[PDB]
């Protein structure tokens, strides 16, 4: 039931038209739709494996109609016209992440809908792209008994799908392992999920506080975002309780600068912190049409003839020369004589001097998958 094209032959109904219009990109497995505004008529495309392609011209007129009708179900604002806007839908076709972004414009908002799969997003411990050695180390930390085990990054870094990773492995029924989620991303099934609901004030700080009246071995919080939550989180970690969660900062170590700064007791960070995993994201290279070169003299500075990949471009990728992504990490181990940098306050730099000749950076990390010929120089050291 409800064919777009069909639908479109006929000029509510902009209900049913954007339904169908995103049950038609999915049936042909598009990547984005792009609705857009010209003077004189208007547009609708479809992204399908990178050729972007006119499928409906309709009327002007129609355009603040599907501009609002997007709005309403992304969750935004219909009254503002004049700033960007970037909403969140979930939804059923027989289940599909789509987000909308929509853009002040010469004519009309201009909005977009990219339709991503809720699968891709299900990887293991193992298939992170973590190095033998952060694997290893990762794995036996999760394996505690108490203490604060922080995911960190910028947005975009997969914080979520590292603590799910996590989560799975520990999934074992001599676990009890509990979880307050913004939303929750999906099921995992052995694993009580609960999520943050505005309308009843169910937030991270009184769900947290309860998971901890269900008597748990492991506790996931989605996100620490204000004082409150850390207080309890903290205390959680002190009491008995592995706790997982995540922070927004761009370093290992910044991670601790973000728990000061917050307002919890540098004695209780520096007694509670096991480790953090600062995490970010880079594109693998196209193995189809990734062409080998030799390093310059300042490339070789970053590390015979040295054999690095670069980019390109083909069909089998499309917009550059990358096909998947993989992380690369840095994993902050607390230690005796990290405890009194932390408890002293010493700072950014007197922390990570500590660190190096233990664990090597992100960078490094990168860096060695570069050597491997899985990304690029360019798409590690452009986050860095
Ligand atoms: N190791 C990985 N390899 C490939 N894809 C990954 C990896 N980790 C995460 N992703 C994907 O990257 C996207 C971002 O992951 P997500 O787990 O939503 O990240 P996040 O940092 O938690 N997000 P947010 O805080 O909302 O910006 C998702 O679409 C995941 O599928
Ligand atoms: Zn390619």
């Amino acid at each position: 039931s409800d064919d777009f094209f069909s639908l479109a032959e006929e000029l509510a109904p902009i209900i049913k038209l954007i339904n169908a219009m995103l049950g038609e990109a999915i049936k042909e497995g598009a990547s984005d739709i792009h609705i857009e505004t010209f003077e004189k008529t208007l547009s609708i495309r479809f992204r399908v494996d990178g050729v972007l392609r006119e499928v409906l011209a309709p009327s002007r007129k129609l355009s603040s109609l599907l501009v609002s009708r997007v709005k309403v179900m992304a969750k935004l604002d219909i009254a503002e016209k004049r700033v960007p806007q970037d909403g969140r839908i979930s939804l059923r076709i027989g289940a599909v992440d789509v987000r909308v972004s929509t853009m002040p414009s010469s004519h009309g908002e201009r909005v977009v809908m990219r339709l991503l799969d809720k699968n891709a997003t299900r990887l293991d411990l193992h298939s992170l792209g973590m190095t033998a050695h952060n694997h290893d180390n990762f794995r036996r930390l999760i394996k505690r008994p108490h203490g604060i085990i922080l995911v960190t990054g910028p947005t975009g870094s997969g914080k979520s799908t590292t603590l799910y990773a996590g989560l799975q492995e520990l999934n074992s029924s001599e676990r009890n392992i509990l979880t307050v989620e913004d939303p929750i991303e999906f099921d995992i099934d052995g694993i009580g999920q609960t999520q943050v609901n505005p309308r009843v004030d169910m937030t991270f700080a009184r769900g947290l506080r309860a998971i901890l009246r269900q008597d748990p071995d492991v506790v996931m919080v989605g996100e620490i975002r204000d004082l409150e939550t850390a207080q309890i989180a903290v205390q959680a970690s002190l009491t008995g309780h592995l706790v997982m969660s995540t922070l927004h900062t761009n370093t290992a170590v910044g991670a601790v600068t973000r728990l000061r700064d917050m307002g919890i007791e540098p004695f209780l960070i520096s007694s509670s912190l096991l480790g953090v995993l600062a995490q970010r994201l880079v594109r693998t290279l196209c193995p189809d049409c990734k062409e080998p070169y030799e390093a310059d003299k300042e490339q070789r500075k970053l590390f015979e003839p040295l054999i690095l990949y670069r980019a390109t471009g083909c069909p089998k990728c499309n917009h550059k020369g990358y096909r998947g992504r993989t992380g690369i990490h840095e994993l902050l181990l607390v230690d005796d004589a990290l405890q009194e940098l932390i408890h002293s306050e010493a700072g950014e730099q007197a922390m990570e001097k500590h660190i190096r000749a233990t664990t090597p950076s992100i960078r490094d990390d990168g860096l060695d998958k570069v050597r491997q010929g899985i990304t690029s120089l360019e798409e590690v050291m452009r986050g860095s």
